[PDB]
């Protein structure tokens, strides 16, 4: 499932919707697009199963990742604003817990704290 | 300077704050760590400029990762659980801009959507 | 994001409708096919993007294919019969203008001139 | 044995019409042409005979292809437009059936499909 | 175009549906997927074109895999639990004759022979 | 035991019974035959036991396939139809819960089913 558009809302919650459409799935990955005349945005869904070690635990990695990218104007060149997410967990986790993991995550970064990262703030 | 403490909310807004402690910092990087009972954990910030190459535009990262340690449990091995996000943007974006699309990531990443990628939709 | 079925009504609107299933999707390309007892319907769609060269506009292909395959009867041979659609565009240009020439061809494109075509009137 | 002009109506019927004037016809192809102020319409009918060979069916292609020019203006550049079809069928095949077929396209190809195509949805 | 989700009815008409949500589909292929608490269940579902060799029928193979995946408990490693069919047939055999072989396996194969079979009796 | 004859009923429940005959029995396997004049029937069941590995589940294979050979005739060369199914399962697994699988690959495994499979849908 997940959708056949997906929406970037800009600003967060009650920011500009950009609404991609899914122009693409392959290798579990999905690719959503929306192309404007400025630049386009992308969003791309990929899901991994790091491989089975002799002695040891074996982890899944889930990844979101949307980027911007706005296309050479004048002198100015073509370049890319870029956010993505990575979950991973091992194979049998319990679901619920590891989601919390992550809706913890998204709850810690607000606007305010985005803010002081692109200040350097550690 | 984000402060001595980080507090991890697992479940999001929700409630079951953890306190991290800061334990280290280097780099333009910063550790917290919070020692529990039977897992710990363990926060980190980095920061980070991508290697400047000729002919092209230069980017900045910024990263922070959570990161629930399970310790082994009678015949069960240790584990983790982890989330993190980076933000790459190129040097002397447009911050606000750039934050609106972290921004943008941490509302589309809610407990629903936590729930699919973990059952591998895109 | 195209959808399980592709119809191709034969003899244009009013005619009749070939339901096609979508068998495949990789590459920026479907698939869709049905199979007859005398004949097989297949439709692919296919999107390219040019071949990007140094001081030069950047193009997209977008294509549309529809075959009827007509399996070999006796004396008679296998042969097919097709028609496919091919737009193309600039990067970053304007969508409904382009949708709008493409929507001229379809239009001009009907029955009485098919016929001419076949007929070999240039 | 097309006649003097050809109609170019963007954005289907009831759209704008763009009359140009046939101005050669060479080896079974025809090419129409409107100049305007800030581009240029062009129009080409194409039949050709494929590559006769030892023991397979000999097919004929018949295209038709519009195109638009959109002179360079300022610091942008001159780039184009084009929608084009094509026809192909073995000799002697029945020009009824083989017009369904393109009657089949021209119908599925409407504004909607349009904008999906150029939305990259596959 | 199977659908967006696979049920496996544990046990047969009986009852205990498991709904697998598809989560790939490459090559004439598709995955679905079900986590649940102690176990997951997998479906994936296959077309193939046997090579063509020289002087000899070529023929097509068709396959659905059904697979449940016990986590390990304790001291109890990880296993699975697997069942496939493979419908074999020549490219341009007459499908409902082949569809009545695999029928009457599925016939065949109820609860009464699985007993037998994981008995070893032959 | 499983019998000294073997039924396969072409279109599953109240089609044409075929009754083979247990004609030989070698390695863990069985061989049923019903030979006719155009075309023969087969059916073969087969029980594996993967060999233990040092640090591994060790698992046992259950195979079971349908084989209608038809005879060449006239220019037609002689084919094949064939339909089979594997149950895997590691070695000490509770029968039961093996079985429930199979039955329910069985049931899902119906005349529409595999006339979609035929057809390429995945
Ligand atoms: N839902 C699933 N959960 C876990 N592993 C899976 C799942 N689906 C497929 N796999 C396995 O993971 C492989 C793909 O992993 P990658 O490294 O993304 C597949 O070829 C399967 O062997
Ligand atoms: N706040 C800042 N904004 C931009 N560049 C910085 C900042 N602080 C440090 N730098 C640069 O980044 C380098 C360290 O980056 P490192 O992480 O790859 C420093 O040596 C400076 O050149
Ligand atoms: N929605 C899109 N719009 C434009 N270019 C794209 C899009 N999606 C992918 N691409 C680029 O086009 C490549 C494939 O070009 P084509 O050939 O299928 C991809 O590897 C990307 O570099
Ligand atoms: N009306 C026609 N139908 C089929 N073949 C033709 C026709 N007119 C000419 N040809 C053949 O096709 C050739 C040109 O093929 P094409 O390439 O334009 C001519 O030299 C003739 O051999
Ligand atoms: N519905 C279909 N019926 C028969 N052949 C097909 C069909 N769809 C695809 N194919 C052929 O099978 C190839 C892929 O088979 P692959 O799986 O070995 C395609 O490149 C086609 O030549
Ligand atoms: N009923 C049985 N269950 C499990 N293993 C068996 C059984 N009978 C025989 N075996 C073992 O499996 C071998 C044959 O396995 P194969 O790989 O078919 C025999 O030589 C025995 O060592
Ligand atoms: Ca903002
Ligand atoms: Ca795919
Ligand atoms: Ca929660
Ligand atoms: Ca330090
Ligand atoms: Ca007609
Ligand atoms: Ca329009
Ligand atoms: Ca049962
Ligand atoms: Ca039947």
């Amino acid at each position: 499932a997940l959708g056949d558009t997906l929406t970037i809302t800009l600003g967060g919650s009650g920011g500009t919707a950009k609404v991609l459409r899914k122009i693409n799935q392959d290798g579990y990955t999905s690719e959503y697009y929306l192309p404007e005349t400025s630049s386009s945005f992308r969003a791309k869904v990929r899901h991994t199963k790091e491989s089975v070690k002799p002695n040891q635990v074996q982890y899944e990695r889930h990844n979101v990742e949307f980027t911007e990218t706005v296309y050479a104007s004048g002198s100015t060149p073509e370049f890319v604003r870029q956010a993505y997410v990575v979950i991973r967990h091992k194979v049998g986790d319990v679901s619920a817990t590891v989601s919390d993991l992550g809706e913890a995550l998204s709850f810690y970064l607000n606007e305010a704290l985005y803010g002081k990262l692109i200040g350097w703030e550690s």
